[PDB]
């Protein structure tokens, strides 16, 4: 699809059995989603922004399904306040920025 | 252009005559800089990131450059982890997301 930047880019997202919504989202390094359970280890982080920081349980190789493609990666789990998707999941939908 | 996810969609903006390095953020509803001056007299305004939310000065009908296309919108300067160009900027020169 071509996405419009006029409203936020908005997807419906499959993970952990779960349907989620999130912000495709080219400034997050990383996927970002509320608290939420998923499988596997995990390790602690600290992420930041406008505002400070955040603490995060980061989970790696995790099965995601977006626009009806299956992406694995890493997932950051914690007290976001916007679920967002960020490049580490974008690349494997090839999802590009274009003007 | 095409800008691929696996780096930081960084880009050189011109804005008050100045060369600086500022990353393409489909996240961001709006464009934030780095402390700077800017013409005119600014507003208020609250923007909200990972950690919470902060006031930051807004000035309108600014112009700015982004990767060579001109633009002339609103730019909020603050203390943001990075140059941001926005939505509000990124509709204005085109951009969209495709996959
Ligand atoms: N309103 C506005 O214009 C606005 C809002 C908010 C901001 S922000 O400063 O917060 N900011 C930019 C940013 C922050 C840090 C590094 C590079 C760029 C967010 C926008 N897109 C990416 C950022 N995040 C997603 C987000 C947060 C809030 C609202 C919408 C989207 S995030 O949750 O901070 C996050 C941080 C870091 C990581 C990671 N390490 O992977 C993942 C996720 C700026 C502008
Ligand atoms: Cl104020
Ligand atoms: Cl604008």
């Amino acid at each position: 699809p071509q996405i419009t930047l006029w409203q936020r880019p908005l997807v419906t997202i499959k993970i952990g059995g779960q349907l989620k919504e999130a912000l495709l989202d080219t400034g997050a390094d990383d996927t970002v989603l509320e608290e939420m359970s998923l499988p596997g280890r995990w390790k602690p982080k600290m992420i930041g922004g406008i505002g400070g920081f955040i603490k995060v349980r980061q989970y790696d190789q995790i099965l995601i399904e977006i626009c009806g493609h299956k992406a694995i990666g890493t997932v950051l789990v914690g007290p976001t306040p916007v679920n967002v998707i960020g490049r580490n999941l974008l690349t494997q939908i090839g999802c590009t920025l274009n003007f």
